[PDB]
């Protein structure tokens, strides 16, 4: 793809989100970069509304996965980067079992050479004292896998995934997740074979920070396709 030609190298990254979870408003900026050759991401995000309502793991998925590192062999299947720099809608539904549901909608694109995710969150029927608002929630993450699938009447794609978050009892909380992406311009995008997105990430703190936020190292390599 065209679009694919701009992540040969490391591009710099902002993430902006807008959440209302049960009636607690609140904002997040994030800044980093990507090195979609390695599969990379590293960003750092503040919660500029004091301390954030829900607990910062529920909120990696929603906060680019045009970083992934698609190889040589799948680069026709590689639907995020062909949408560049016009960009991508990106919508889902993360069910928290047994507990509420965000729906987010968000754009990414290019801001001259930034690649940008503008998200609003939207979080209803959570419990009050559930995993969720009561931060019940350990502060690391999972590897999981994204299962993506061509989307053709939207000119784009759909992927489904179960996330798992460990809860500080030993246990676990599953969020399901829906994903629809629809592209914003109109260059040719590519139209995948059904394969998905091997993910680990790290969360950690920086130890100087004294605002409410979360540093993410994240490898993302595409699979599922021999040829």
């Amino acid at each position: 793809s065209k679009g694919e030609e701009l992540f040969t190298g490391v591009v710099p990254i902002l993430v902006e989100l807008d959440g209302d979870v049960n009636g607690h408003k609140f904002s997040v900026s994030g800044e980093g970069e990507g090195d979609a050759t390695y599969g990379k991401l590293t960003l750092k995000f503040i919660c500029t509304t004091g301390k954030l309502p829900v607990p910062w793991p529920t909120l990696v998925t929603t906060f680019v996965q045009c970083f992934s590192r698609y190889p040589d062999h799948m680069k026709r299947h590689d639907f995020f980067k062909s949408a560049m720099p016009e960009g991508y809608v990106q919508e889902r539904t993360i069910s928290f079992k047994d507990d509420g549901n965000y729906k987010t909608r968000a754009e990414v694109k290019f801001e001259g050479d930034t690649l940008v995710n503008r998200i609003e969150l939207k979080g209803i029927d959570f419990k009050e004292d559930g995993n969720i608002l009561g931060h019940k929630l350990e502060y690391n993450y999972n590897s999981h896998n994204v299962y993506i699938t061509a989307d053709k009447q939207k000119n784009g794609i759909k992927a489904n995934f179960k996330i798992r978050h460990n809860i500080e009892d030993g246990s676990v909380q599953l969020a399901d997740h829906y994903q629809q992406n629809t592209p914003i311009g109109d260059g040719p995008v590519l139209l995948p074979d059904n394969h998905y997105l091997s993910t680990q990430s790290a969360l950690s703190k920086d130890p100087n920070e004294k605002r409410d936020h979360m540093v993410l190292l994240e490898f993302v390599t595409a699979a599922g396709i021999t040829h």
